[PDB]
């Protein structure tokens, strides 16, 4: 289901300077509100176009993108998630990924941003 089109609602919520610390554990980082309020109500063709979205905002935003090195900002600018801490990657999957809290199988909203955290690959997986 994460490749047909929706529209992106939720609120997500603050987030300060130390976004994505905690990526690698428990369920991961929250979608922030301020790039919540950027995606809201706005269509989506794929939960790839929305992956994309989220990071070009991410990159565009004063507060997060100052958190991210030169070439991950570069990365996140195109659409592609920065990539982790080298301890933090499982195998090819080198950058974070994001994840549905409750299941798309159990309803769970695929473009609710409120549904969405930003996990490592290799903290996805447990989860997993
Ligand atoms: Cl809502
Ligand atoms: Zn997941």
């Amino acid at each position: 289901s994460p490749e047909f089109p929706g529209k992106a609602t939720g609120k997500g919520k603050p987030v300060n300077n130390k976004w994505l610390n905690n990526a690698g554990k428990d369920l991961g980082s929250p979608v922030p509100d301020r790039i919540a309020n950027k995606l809201r109500d706005k269509e989506f063709k794929s939960f790839d176009d929305f992956r994309k979205k989220f990071w070009e905002e991410v990159s565009k935003d004063p507060e997060l993108s100052k958190q991210f090195s030169r070439n991950n900002n570069d990365r996140m600018k195109v659409g592609k998630a920065p990539k982790t801490r080298t301890q933090d990657v499982s195998g090819k999957r080198t950058s974070f990924e994001l994840h549905h809290e409750k299941p798309i199988s159990q309803n769970g909203g695929v473009y609710d941003m409120d549904n969405i955290s930003v996990v490592t690959p290799k903290r996805h997986i447990d989860i997993h």
